[PDB]
């Protein structure tokens, strides 16, 4: 019933982490990035009008967008609400907040990188400072907390994992001890280790390159 | 109980549209963009660690991020579920999908613009093509539909309004008749007209400039 189209070295990995955490059966189709550019190959691009991974098929539905896929999977398959806070609470509101932040952070990663590549001058420093602001905010928000919302592992942690992993390449990781602790907690989470097994090694965090911010 | 910190000519406007659609009482604090740069003024930046608008205070909660604020408001105040589809349906999944797309589209708007400003060469055409892909996808998806999910006006329409309004400045609006029709439907929606009244004219779509993509 469920098929995930998965691009190596991408935001697809957090979706496999979630699928494993939910204990779901699914078909996994794995695609390699094109050499040099890092772009999605034409066979993956064909799966969705935007041409990006991840793409989740569920019955007749074809979804893209990490946050959308996360919320879809939780809505249909997390019947115990293991990964969503109780509704009408500050925890629930913070949960949808950190989902939104995850997407904004990725955009910030992307933008500062591009501003550096091309020459933008002062604007390049403006965009670099934005990445710093997001990392500061997550770092401070993790103080005294196991997961981003608090004691409960939620859809937001699945979402946030990737832009933090990617973004650390553009900031000084030594400045963010809470984030470092948090990422180690994610990367050794048993469902995350299972995700690595299913994907022939999930993210190779050691083999990071600038082109990994695009598709 | 609720205070909205609102930046003129920004993604804050869709939040006022939603507040009016929900019939909520709230305090509205309006800030002008700084001249030349278009940046948020220091008084607004002080409201939240990321320094961007909109910022919603609700009791002891201080939220940022359009999608987060939308989902928070619907969770607490849309008890009739006027603006969310029934759960565990394709409509619900498409609703959270179009929320995610809204954020991605804004990022695409931003990125292509910056790639043009600086000189990025072929990469500039790559990013410009992405904006085209998002606009094509919304345009095609509106075919045969009143609102983005279908017959039901949802949180996704509130979200999408802004990146479409902004993005039209970087594409040829004549190529997107469904989007044009859809934006006219939004811009004459009675709650949107009320939003304009409360904000001394909401978005001045006629006074658009490149700096409006930043804060």
């Amino acid at each position: 019933m469920i098929t995930l189209h998965y691009l190596k070295q991408s935001c697809s990995h957090r979706i496999v982490w979630l699928l494993e955490a939910l204990g779901l059966d699914y078909e996994l189709k794995i695609y390699d990035r094109l050499e040099g550019t890092g772009f999605a190959p034409e066979e993956l691009k064909a799966q969705h009008p935007l041409g990006k991974a991840p793409v989740l098929q569920d019955g007749d539905l074809v979804l893209a967008e990490g946050n959308a896929i996360i919320q879809h999977l939780l809505d249909r398959y997390d019947t115990e609400n293991r990964f969503t806070p109780a509704h009408k609470t500050d925890a629930y509101s913070n949960y949808v907040y950190w989902l939104a932040i995850s997407a904004s952070m990725f955009s910030a990663n992307l933008l500062a990188l591009v501003s550096k590549k091309g020459d933008l001058g002062d604007f390049a420093q403006y965009t670099n400072a934005q990445v710093g602001l997001y990392f500061s905010h997550v770092e401070k928000s993790l103080e005294g907390k196991t997961w981003i919302v608090g004691e409960q592992l939620t859809g937001a942690d699945f979402a946030l994992s990737f832009p933090l992993q990617w973004g650390l390449n553009y900031v000084n990781k030594a400045d963010y001890p809470n984030i470092t602790r948090y990422l180690e907690q994610i990367e050794t989470h048993p469902a995350y280790l299972k995700a690595n097994e299913k994907t022939d090694g999930g993210l190779d965090l050691s083999r990071f390159a600038e082109n990994l911010y695009f598709q």
